[PDB]
């Protein structure tokens, strides 16, 4: 019996607002006879949801338990450990998660790159690139907003934290949104928001437009006429 | 004992020039006692060279086996097989690997994009990015070069080919330059290479210069009637 | 009878993508005792495919015979030797041949330029010429390229390489494109793809326009 207790990601945390624990339990037999529950350092109980997947190919069954916790009790790194009882275990199997101290938490950089100029003149399509460097640790969600209303997760693709080549410890990673011609040449403005622990307010957000960084242009004309 | 057999890659060949082949064995009980054979289709023996590597912390051991064949014979379509002899074992285990097809072919397209100007504006770096998008299968090279001589693999990351959601079967890939923000203000000249198979030279290359891309700001139209 | 076999130069292997052998025999009476193939260092029996050519009008025959070897192969430095066997010949013609080593790598500077003025004045065609300069040794391969199109070889002629009287060792060799005026007056760009044996990438590119050569920050026109 494989029994997993993931602890909350920053993503999931942001994207749901809310904190959700989950105990993954695999590898059963009987699923009627399956308890999940949380509990604190001084052993209060905790009301878990526990629900039934479906059978897996394998002839094993899934056991999943999910409560909502305060996130100050995570935030304060207290310990939460799940209890799992099963007619097949003569002990029950209980794991114990915190938050690991002494991380490094530097607020990332920003950048927004608008498309080649030599790719509009395809008449194809325009790549706007939204670049995110220097975090720590690896807890980014980056997300692309349209005139204040966000847009469908399928236009876009983030990429995932790498190693920085020059400095070690820092982070980066960047996603590309696709959009049409038209659209681009119409003068729509696009955002990039960004997420991170770091942050003094945790969520920076940089813009982009056709019209941006145009340098000023001199018609100059001359008669001379003497 | 588990037998695993990898494949060449396009970089791995275009880079030592020649076709390697691997065939990994690990769960090895006994190193002493183990045979890597590379045997071709129709029968001929192909010479391997055993090398033994460490010993892993699982009380376990690891083989390699490295064979040299010929790259015309590699994409001709004909299989190989790897035979590994053990005493553990009660049957020698085999392998069998070659080039798959049925994968339409795709013309990469490069993109070279220029630092931001709010990162030269803070003065400490710059960063080069070298766009390939649009391209099947998905086996593509990178590397960067500058008046001439080549650059080191450290100054550089790449990322793994991704799926992209506007064209079905076609993936994209990007890669980072960084470098310093006064050797960007002297005018140096920096190229990114490709390389893949659909390409009619194999080989594709993008220039960029601090001068690109800068419009006409002056328009001067001298007049006379004389 | 005359036994002749050339190697496979670096301008056929990458025009073919594929290294291909000849020995070819001439002053030939009969073509019915014929027999050429290829052998390997330690003697192998090399997969010869000998074609039978036209009768020469001096009353003599000619043969033929190609044989496939894997590319390493060549450039490793083993020496072959072609087999030829007649009824004529009391014993068998064997000729070795190998690629010579000890040669200094040079690479190859390639530079374009634009048509004259004079020559777009008279309103007739253009020529534009890619001068690849400063390379040893003597084995250059040069194609054009237009609207990532390969042109019909019948568009332009290229120049075996010469020595270079200012250093000693050195070649240099170009081509010329002839366009007419009305294609070059559309902003057309032309490439000039080099293949090279000292490249790190054996390929170089160029390229030219009217757009080339022309100041971009300035616009001083007159009216009149
Ligand atoms: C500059 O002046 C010329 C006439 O001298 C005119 O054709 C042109 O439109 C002017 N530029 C702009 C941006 O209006
Ligand atoms: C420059 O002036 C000419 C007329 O002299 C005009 O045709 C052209 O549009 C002007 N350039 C710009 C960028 O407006």
């Amino acid at each position: 019996i494989r029994v997993f207790a993931i602890p909350p990601s920053f993503a999931s945390i942001f994207l749901t607002k809310s904190t959700k624990l989950t105990c993954l339990v695999t590898d059963l037999t009987t699923y009627d006879s399956v308890t999940i529950s949380w509990t604190r350092q001084n052993g209060e109980a905790v009301k878990t949801h526990t629900n039934i997947s479906e059978s897996h190919p394998n002839a094993t069954f899934s056991a999943v338990g999910e409560a909502s916790i305060c996130e100050d009790d995570w935030n304060s790194g207290e310990r939460f450990t799940c209890t799992v009882t099963h007619t097949d275990l003569p002990s029950p199997l209980k794991q114990t998660i915190s938050r690991p101290k002494g991380v490094a938490l530097h607020r990332p950089d920003v950048y927004l790159l608008p498309p080649a100029r030599e790719q509009l003149n395809l008449r194809e399509s325009a790549t706007i690139t939204c670049l995110v460097t220097g975090f720590s640790p690896a807890d980014v969600f980056v997300q692309w907003m349209q005139r204040g209303q966000p847009l469908s997760p399928e236009k876009y693709v983030t990429s995932a934290p790498m190693p920085e080549p020059q400095a070690p410890g820092r982070y980066f990673a960047h996603s590309i949104l696709t959009v049409s011609e038209e659209e681009w040449n119409t003068g729509e403005t696009y955002t990039c928001v960004v997420a991170h622990e770091a942050l003094p307010n945790r969520v920076t957000e940089r813009t982009v437009d056709k019209s941006t960084g145009k340098p000023t242009l001199y018609n100059v004309s001359l008669v001379m006429s003497d």
